């Protein structure tokens, strides 16, 4: 029987009609310092401090003497044989890389084979067990293991991480306005200043499509001192180099156009939303309004390169290879 054993200040009397577990062993535990007793038949004393494994003697009642009131509680569990030994040892290792996402999400999973994990994370990670949040992005119930720093996890509980509070991933956000650009190439842009981000395409995305977005904003009325009801014609285009940085062609990859007097409200912004196929390695992408409209040219001599009525507010993205915020590495060894 598996019974209670609680503390407070003086002497407890946990008298159980039935000592069927007399000649028995006791899995007794116990905490900094008291004294016990057997009483069945014959009144004895008992003084122990440590977890031990007690034989078999009579019992009807227990006599519990208390030193320290404020020691903690036990299930002292006597039972006819009790044996019990299990460490290992581990056979096994593994190797492989955890997918580290946003919020407090599990690192490793309740796995009774698993004895241990040696683990790098490429950034800062917070560690925690079942209790440990981030409401806000302030993390209660972890603590911090630093980027590149081996640490090691011993047990085969739940483990719980958390290192960012992104959903997707940024490559700009832009405050001006962007330029008016024709396809003529890498150098021209750059030599007259359009504004360029670069994607790092991984061997592990090499030809693989992906979506890549614009929140994008129109404004044209009063802009430059253009008329209030004039319609302006929109078609912003992501140009990118086909090859890499030092190659000179670009492709112009749009997904929808626009036209109107443009008032440029903040919730009227629209989403530039292309799919796009890259091989591995660095491509630069230009920002660009394609369109110039003939109002634009003849009330406010609007030409290539000046400033459009276009803004690429936040540029941005959301395939899964690069919304994650990078790559835990972990061996771990199992029963
Ligand atoms: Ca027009």
């Amino acid at each position: 029987m598996i019974v209670k054993k609680k503390l407070a200040a003086g002497e407890f009397a946990e008298t159980f009609k039935n000592g069927n577990n007399i000649t028995i062993i006791k899995a007794v535990g116990e905490l900094v310092l008291r004294a016990y007793g057997a009483d069945g038949g014959e009144g004895l004393r008992t003084i122990v401090r440590q977890g031990v494994s007690i034989k078999g003697m009579n019992y009807t009642s227990v006599m519990l003497h208390t030193e320290y009131a404020q020691e903690i509680e036990y299930w002292v569990g006597d039972l006819d044989y009790s044996f019990q030994e299990q460490t290992t040892k581990s056979r096994d290792v593994n190797s492989f890389q955890i997918p580290l996402r946003d919020g407090v999400r599990e690192l490793l999973p309740e796995d009774a084979s698993r004895n241990r994990a040696s683990i790098k994370s490429p950034v800062d990670i917070w560690i925690g067990g079942e209790n440990m949040t981030a409401l806000n992005g302030i993390v209660d119930g972890g603590r911090k293991f630093e980027a590149g720093q081996e640490f090691q996890i011993n047990t085969f509980g739940s483990v719980n991480y958390w290192v960012s509070d992104e959903e997707i991933r940024v490559f700009k956000e832009y405050s001006a306005r962007a330029k008016y650009a024709q396809n003529e190439g890498r150098t021209a842009l750059e030599a007259n200043n359009v504004p360029f981000f670069d994607i790092d395409v991984p061997p592990e995305l090499d030809g693989v499509p992906f979506s890549l977005k614009a929140r994008v904003r129109h404004k044209s009325k009063g802009v430059d001192g253009l008329g209030d009801y004039t319609s302006i014609s929109v078609k912003p285009a992501f140009y990118i180099t086909e090859g890499d940085e030092t190659t000179d062609t670009l492709i112009k990859y749009t997904s929808y156009g626009s036209t109107g007097s443009h008032s440029g409200y903040d919730f009227d912004d629209n989403t530039l939303d292309v799919m796009v196929t890259l091989s591995a390695g660095v491509h630069r992408v230009f920002p660009v309004e394609t369109e110039l409209d003939y109002d634009a040219v003849q009330e406010v001599q609007h030409d290539w390169y000046d400033e459009s009525f276009t803004t690429f507010i936040e540029v941005y993205s959301d395939d899964p290879l690069l919304t994650v915020k990078g790559y835990a590495q972990i061996l771990m060894e199992r029963t």
